[PDB]
């Protein structure tokens, strides 16, 4: 129905034809697998990374630690939201994760990603529209955008799984959870590779505690 969707597979191929569906005419930037979170895997990946999905089972104990996190955290947070301002949204429907992490992505890269077709679900009310909630409202009740999640999701079709978005703010590695009442913020960094070091040692911390890891990079 309405309020609970079909989960989208971690699959860049899959992902990568939806982004053009969501309105990128002539995309600049794709998905690619990464392989897993070792130095050895992670020199693996693309150049620069413009932000790092993942799709996790969540455990009570990685449940925990976030809500740690995130009470040692809301001043920081309202800082860097005011600092270095950034796209963050809620999920108001189960199931869109794999759609509103590709939606962090896209939207905290808007400058890489080419252009955006007039009238596209990119254009669209939720994209051009400041509160979590509020967004989180209009992206749950984009039809359209239900309907394109549907067709990807399918198209990759043959525990509580998650799908979050890794991208830098302001010399950190921040985590978009739409499950979450915050971003996360995680390692700091200085440059995109130590992002994706970052990224990658939040990760492994899970991953002790499978995984779909990837990454957006230019085409």
């Amino acid at each position: 129905g309405p309020a609970m969707w079909f989960p989208l597979e971690s699959n860049p191929q899959v992902m990568n034809r939806y982004i053009s569906t969501l309105g990128l005419t002539e995309a600049k930037v794709q998905f690619v697998d990464v392989y897993g979170v070792s130095d050895d895997l992670l020199e693996m990946v693309p150049s620069p990374v413009h932000a790092v999905l993942l799709v996790y089972p969540m455990c009570e104990a990685t449940d925990r630690r976030l809500a740690e996190q995130q009470a040692a955290q809301t001043a920081e947070v309202a800082a860097l939201r005011k600092s270095h301002p950034f796209f963050f949204t809620h999920q108001l429907v189960p199931n869109a994760c794999g759609t509103i992490a590709i939606a962090h992505a896209l939207m905290n890269n808007r400058d890489k990603l080419g252009e955006i077709a007039a009238g596209s679900i990119l254009d669209g009310p939720w994209a051009k529209a400041e509160d979590p909630q509020i967004i989180g409202k209009l992206i749950a009740e984009d039809t359209s955008l239900a309907s394109a999640h549907a067709a990807a999701a399918q198209e990759g079709a043959t525990i509580d799984l998650h799908f979050v978005c890794f991208i830098p703010v302001g010399g950190r590695c921040v985590e978009l959870d739409g499950r979450k009442e915050n971003p996360i913020l995680h390692g700091t960094c200085t440059d995109n590779r130590s992002f994706l070091t970052a990224a990658a040692a939040a990760i492994q911390e899970r991953v002790e505690l499978e995984f779909g890891i990837t990454a957006l990079v230019n085409k």
